[PDB]
């Protein structure tokens, strides 16, 4: 019955709040503003160092980057969030790999939203297997106990 | 094990505090700028929730359900650190060691908020009710969620 929250901010105008609630799936929802219309990579990264210092995608099992439904993905690979014309992304997803307890606990890690869409590891180049070619980290926030 | 916290607020106050640690002491160090010269309250609060700025961080981390006190007092909250000291330039270079907090286990502070205050923490030695709760440290000038490093 644990809950977590992350406030996203960056150098640009992007800002948002993302909630987390949980061996059960983790429900993830909230809103992000200041985004350009389009799909945006959304991942939990390794270090809760507020966005270049966040490190790579949270990868405790040392796996290759993938999409949320792939058996091969980083624990932090959540999905692309969608921002409408008004630059707002309403987030509402359920993820089975992250957790707020145990080996895949994300409390104290960073949540990062990217400039471009995540190719989910299916891009055909090496970078795809690492970051999904999602581009700059527009905003991030440390995941905290709510 | 190592943790880091980036402190930010509505104003000039910003800093970075590192934590480095079993039951061994936790070394806390870093610097905070933009502070008025003098003492400023410094505690780990219960929640790592910054949705309302520092206001939503909750009270001081107090897993053992005790009254507020100074860091070296018998009775204190786990999150009660000593006041930080800002110099003439408004800079507080912090270097503290605490054996009550922890980066692992129960009194783990990762995921919680570090907060720096407007006034000095009176260590619970004040002449009122609130002293036993907040040390009368006043408003929260900056804060940040303690993250894994
Ligand atoms: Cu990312
Ligand atoms: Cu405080
Ligand atoms: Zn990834
Ligand atoms: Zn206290």
């Amino acid at each position: 019955a644990t809950k977590a929250v992350c406030v996203l901010k960056g150098d640009g105008p992007v800002q948002g709040i993302i909630n987390f609630e949980q061996n059960g799936p983790v429900k993830v929802w909230g809103s992000i503003k200041g985004l350009t219309e389009g799909l945006h990579g959304f991942h939990v990264h390794e270090f809760g160092d507020n966005c270049t210092s966040a490190g790579p995608h949270f990868n405790p099992l040392s796996r290759k980057h993938g999409g949320p439904k792939d058996e091969e993905r980083h624990v932090g690979d959540l999905r692309n969030v969608t921002a409408d014309k008004d630059g707002v992304a309403d987030v509402s997803i359920e993820d089975s790999v992250i957790s707020l307890s145990g080996d895949h606990c994300i409390i104290g890690r960073t949540l990062v939203v990217h400039e471009k869409a995540d190719d989910l590891g299916k891009g055909g180049n090496e970078e795809s297997t690492k970051t999904g070619n999602a581009g700059s980290r527009l905003a991030c926030g440390v995941i905290g106990i709510a």
